[PDB]
């Protein structure tokens, strides 16, 4: 099954589902690298609490995610696997979907991540106490931005870190092989006819991916033991949904 022209087809559409899910456009983000953050700034962000700290990040981490599930709604074979199987892929994939997609927004030249309006370093996150995850993030961005992603490239990339048949939980498992199997095909063709090829043996391990997604659930343990009313009540319900119902009112408008 899945021929030349089909398998250019997929590409296509997965590219077209990836722009019209792009929470932030890459034009915009690279028109504000001149915008960074002024040392008085950076030491009103260090100055403020941990707990208003985990908030903002935790509000725009579900905002980056509402944006990966539309991808998913719109991602060609998705919406065709059975509830349960978009659940288990969504809950296991869409952090992993954001921690891609937020290389867009990283200028490699100065180390700084597009926060709030301007462009700032680790150093911007210090009051979460959190800084072997941040190190972790922005060395996994650093890694993601050696590799010059086009938006194509991204697109393919980012449908196959959601589309993974070995997440634990999948009662259709053979249709999500198979989901699976196209999107690699539609990717590596595309590596092929761009002649980028040579990006396949640096894409970061799936343990990579893993571990930022265990160190987040295991400092979010940590807060939440501190702090357990400011995530009951300034959490937002889809991040403690995922990391502590929502998916599925999502998955149904
Ligand atoms: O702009 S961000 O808030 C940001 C936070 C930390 C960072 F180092 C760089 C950027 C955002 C992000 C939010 C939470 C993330 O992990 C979970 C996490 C980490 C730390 C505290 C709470 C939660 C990762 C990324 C970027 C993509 C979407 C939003």
């Amino acid at each position: 099954m899945a021929s030349l022209t089909e398998i250019e087809h997929l590409v296509q559409s997965v590219c077209k589902s990836y722009r019209e899910t792009c929470q932030l456009r890459l034009e915009d983000l690279l028109r504000q690298r001149s915008n960074i953050f002024s040392r008085e700034e950076v030491t009103g962000y260090q100055r403020k609490s941990m707990w208003e700290m985990w908030e903002r990040c935790a509000h725009h981490l579900t905002e980056a995610i509402q944006y990966v599930v539309e991808f998913a709604k719109r991602l060609s074979g998705f919406m065709e696997l059975c509830q349960n199987d978009q659940i288990v892929l969504l809950k296991a994939g869409a952090m992993e979907v954001v921690l891609v997609r937020m290389c867009r927004a990283y200028n490699a030249d100065n180390r700084t991540v597009f926060f709030e309006g301007k462009y700032g370093g680790m150093e911007l996150f210090r009051a979460l106490g959190c800084s072997e995850l941040i190190s972790s993030i922005f060395d996994f961005s650093h890694s993601l931005s050696a590799l010059h992603f086009s938006e194509d490239e991204i697109a393919l990339y980012t449908a196959l870190v959601l589309i993974n048949a070995h997440r634990p939980g999948l009662q259709e498992k053979r249709k999500v092989e198979q989901l699976q199997y196209n999107l690699e095909l539609a990717f590596h063709h595309h590596l092929c006819k761009t002649h980028r090829q040579s990006i396949l043996a640096k894409l970061p391990p799936k343990g990579k991916l893993r571990s930022l997604c265990s160190q987040h659930v295991e400092r979010l343990q940590i807060f939440q033991h501190l702090h357990p009313i400011v995530v009951q009540a300034a959490f937002p319900p889809l991040y403690k949904e995922l990391f502590s119902k929502i998916l599925h009112r999502l998955l149904q408008e």
